[PDB]
């Protein structure tokens, strides 16, 4: 899997 | 945007 | 194809 | 992973 | 929106 | 191209 950064703004770690 | 529903575990909405 | 939820107005199912 | 409602006809869950 | 380091050469920020 | 972070053993950058 990968790793996204994504503003929830405060930016957090998506993994996919 | 489009919202995207990705577990962050808890669902969460993503929007993008 | 899928259904996204995109503002396009209104965020509505759009077919992608 | 991210939850996308597409055709698989039935729409289904799909987990990418 | 989600940040991808992406080359514009030099790697870039990139706000999807 | 752009650098995602994927598992791959570990996690590193990958140019995509």
């Amino acid at each position: 899997a990968c790793v996204f950064f994504c503003e929830d703004a405060a930016i957090i770690g998506l993994a996919v």
